[PDB]
């Protein structure tokens, strides 16, 4: 059975202050052997909080770039991920798409470089509203994890994937996915997997849903078939992601 | 009279041994009362190398955004550079604008947010080899500050900010600007900044050159009117930085 999967985006929010409060409550949760979990803080405080953090807990850089080293100023490398001792990344993220106009090859490019690194990537997807609105959800989903799955030559390469789908209309907006709309895309991916990707993988893959996740909301979420954890923005900031953590349980 | 300033831009190298080494001989140089010497890592590194590096040189996170916290996935702020006590910021690289097709208005609302938060800025200007084989360096200089300049409304503002000409065909082509071409641009800069800046800064604010430095060709920059220093790229992760750093002497 798939392990459920909660990470936990920080955005750009962070602090010496804020982060030490958020950890010391993230160390005294208790997580069961069913549940992992991860955050994702600003660049600036990978490092150190890799370092004092317990090591059952993941911690990921929010973006990275597609060569271990070069001429690009502002842009930090998986093999500088790895340096600092952290072992995940987050690719793709809509914030990324959108604001910051990274195309699907691009993504492609970073999560095939991230994943020669010996990282683990979480690859993110998703549709728009107007998208939604003209039936187009599975054409772009499909779009973004192909340009993403043509990178990926081998089987054991997926063992190191787990790919959120996040509709870019419930991205802190407040407006999350109803349960039947984040089954039914969950299982047309988790479909095109089984016709797509190397024999096995559809049914090892995590697909997490992200996009307004609560605690108010995670549990009726969790109880769908093919929701393998949730990828948390606004909420992780909050003593309330513990127990988005626990979605999975009564 | 302007402090001599010298910047190294690591851009994307950088490793906990590739940093000690490099650190190490900065720390040991003896850099004369009138040079101001940064350096500015990847932003991974920046907290534990401002830690345990001498508080007289600077270090510069390479990028930051344009508000202080929110829903920007990857980004920093100028509040989390200042959080871990960096007090500079490069903004409006050749490499964000050509690369990551940065705007100039993007840029100038960077600038406008970091230099209100308090932290020194810098602000980085240039043309294409097409645009100077056009006559366009001027206007594209200008156009690239201008937008910066307008969001800024005081020389206290711009107390703080270096200005980095560098002409993006001298940027890790091994072409560098000849004094004459650099010292032309420079120039010219500094009498914009007469005519479009409050009174004063034309006179105080540093324009540094960017492009290829080397240990072999910095001294005669050095000695041009209006170069007031060196923005670094590749030869800034090499012994030979020290030396450049040491380019008025
Ligand atoms: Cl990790
Ligand atoms: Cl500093
Ligand atoms: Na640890
Ligand atoms: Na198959
Ligand atoms: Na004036």
């Amino acid at each position: 059975s798939r392990k459920f999967f909660v990470g936990g985006n920080w955005k750009m929010n962070g602090s010496r202050d804020d982060n030490d409060k958020l950890l010391k409550l993230l160390s005294e949760a208790h997580f069961d052997d069913n549940t992992e979990v991860l955050i994702a803080p600003p660049s600036v405080f990978l490092h150190e909080i890799r370092k004092s953090l317990k090591k059952e807990i993941h911690v990921a850089a929010q973006n990275c770039y597609k060569v271990s080293k070069g001429a690009f100023t502002g842009e930090i490398s998986p093999a500088m991920i790895r340096d600092i001792g952290c072992d995940w990344v987050i690719l793709g993220h809509s914030e990324r798409r959108n604001i910051f106009g990274e195309s699907d090859e691009l993504i492609a490019e970073k999560v095939q470089h991230a994943l020669a690194e010996g990282l683990s990537v979480i690859a993110c997807i998703g549709e728009t509203l107007s998208e939604r609105e003209s039936n187009k959800t599975e054409e772009v989903c499909v779009r973004q994890l192909k340009a993403i799955a043509n990178k990926i030559k081998s089987a054991d390469e997926w063992k190191r994937v787990v790919v959120a789908y996040e509709p870019v209309w419930a991205i802190g907006t407040g407006k999350v996915a109803t349960p039947q709309q984040a089954q039914e895309v969950h299982n047309f991916l988790r479909k095109w997997f089984k016709t797509n990707a190397p024999n096995g993988v559809d049914e090892k893959i995590r697909i997490i849903y992200g996009g307004s996740v609560t605690a108010a909301n995670c549990k009726e979420l969790a109880q769908q078939h093919d929701v393998d954890g949730f990828l948390v923005g606004g909420a992780s900031l909050k003593p309330e992601f513990t127990e988005i953590c626990k979605a999975r349980q009564r």
